[PDB]
């Protein structure tokens, strides 16, 4: 499993919407690297193992990061638009 509760993800993803808001830089961010966002966030590493992606809601154009559920049969496998580092 992870080390992300669902309690921290859902803060993580309520400040991510509020600093996208203020900072559009943030939202790129958010696009360059959803993990390092989330790490900007909470100020916690990626837990190894851990799937993350993100989603653009409109027409407000603000992305939302957020970990994959732990234990889903979701691959970790690396995909073509996975940003590379981690």
């Amino acid at each position: 499993m992870n080390n992300w509760t669902e309690e921290e993800v859902q803060k993580v993803v309520a400040e991510i919407g509020k600093k996208a808001a203020a900072d559009p830089a943030f939202r790129k961010l958010c696009l360059a690297n959803p993990t390092g966002a989330v790490k900007e966030v909470s100020g916690k590493d990626l837990p190894q193992g851990l799937k993350v992606r993100f989603v653009e809601n409109e027409g407000a154009h603000m992305t939302f990061v957020l970990p994959d559920p732990a234990g889903s049969g979701e691959l970790g496998e690396e995909d073509l638009n996975r940003v590379a580092g981690g």
